[PDB]
């Protein structure tokens, strides 16, 4: 299903921003690399542990990282200089959502930042509630239209913002707390919500996999599943990776459970992506399993290190290791 087109070492959560002929992937310990086919076009040196990225307009035109210590960086995406440098008030485990002239950050704050895209400055705050304890990492923002972005929350809610202004526009609850303890409070939605049409899914840590009419504003179904991890979409079905380490799929109008696999329980999986007409999910032996869509497994492909996180963008499959290999395949 998948053949290898590339094995990159990255020189030293993070996810790839693909472009039309290459790539910005960043390591963890502080380089962004340009990618011009497998050769670097440019690299950039944060002087800091990245935390967050890499995000990238839809135009390829400007990249985002977020370090440890809370600066956000723009850079230009075909030279590699910085535009801006700010620093928020806290940092984030996600890319920056580039949505019009806005640079849009989720944050440990629970705050979320609108950034003027030309200078960075901050013109808009959103505050989400967070347990004194939530789950490692967050969800990339995401863009429902030009005016209205959607924010996956720590207080395991979805959050609907007006792009221009920071104020809400609509939220729905999908995570559900279990009492007042630490652990029973654990909600996020971490994975990035998932949009088909006008149709919304989320699951969350504690779970609940919610689907939504957004014409409506009506809920379709709530579906068990316990995820960290965005979900996929193939056909009629809405899949998901449990944090147990179990592939299941629902129909994404009933909610009704289409199937589950088992196999990889326990394993560490990433989220599942859409290959074709086929389903990918990876893990922390660095083996990315393929699901036929009545989830069965057929293939197997295995890299060097633990993965989290799995893009694709028109016909390749991305994978950047904690080791820093990025691996890509084509199907
Ligand atoms: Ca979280
Ligand atoms: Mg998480
Ligand atoms: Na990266
Ligand atoms: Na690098
Ligand atoms: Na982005
Ligand atoms: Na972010
Ligand atoms: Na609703
Ligand atoms: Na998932």
């Amino acid at each position: 299903v998948l053949t290898q087109v590339s094995s990159i070492r990255l020189d030293q959560d993070l996810q790839i921003a693909p472009l039309a002929d290459g790539m910005i992937a960043a390591s963890r310990s502080g380089i962004v690399s340009g990618y011009m086919g497998e050769s670097i076009a440019w690299q950039y040196n944060a002087e800091d542990v990245i935390t967050g990225g890499v995000g990238i307009d839809d135009q390829g035109s400007v990249a985002v990282i977020g370090t440890r210590s809370g600066k956000l960086i723009a850079l230009d995406a075909r030279t590699g200089a910085a535009r801006w440098v700010v620093e928020l008030a806290s940092s984030s485990l996600a890319p920056a959502l580039i949505s019009g002239d806005k640079v849009i950050v989720i944050t440990n704050s629970g705050t979320i930042f609108g950034l003027d895209i030309n200078s960075g400055a901050t013109v808009w705050q959103y505050a989400t509630q967070v347990p004194n304890t939530s789950v490692r990492g967050m969800a990339k923002p995401l863009a429902l239209d030009a005016r209205t972005v959607l924010i996956g929350g720590a207080d395991g809610r979805i959050h609907a913002l007006d792009t221009m202004t920071g104020a809400p526009v609509w939220t729905r609850r999908v995570g559900l707390a279990m009492g007042s303890g630490e652990i029973d409070q654990l909600r996020d939605i971490d994975g990035t919500p998932t949009v088909v049409d006008h149709y919304l899914y989320a699951a969350s840590y504690s779970g609940q996999l919610a689907g939504f009419d957004m014409t409506t504003g009506r809920t379709m179904f709530v579906s068990e599943l316990s995820s960290t991890k965005k979900l996929t979409t193939l056909a009629d079905a809405v899949i998901g990776s449990s944090t147990d380490g179990d592939v299941v799929a629902f129909n994404r109008m009933t909610g009704e459970k289409l199937w589950e696999n088992h196999d990889l329980k326990y394993r560490g999986l990433t989220n599942p992506v859409t290959i074709g007409t086929y389903i990918a999910v990876g893990d922390a032996d660095g083996v990315v399993h393929i699901l036929n869509h009545q989830g069965q497994i057929i293939s197997r492909a295995n890299t060097k290190g633990a993965l989290t996180n799995l893009t694709v963008i028109n016909n390749r499959l991305y994978a950047q290791s904690a080791d820093g290999v990025v691996t890509v395949w084509q199907f």
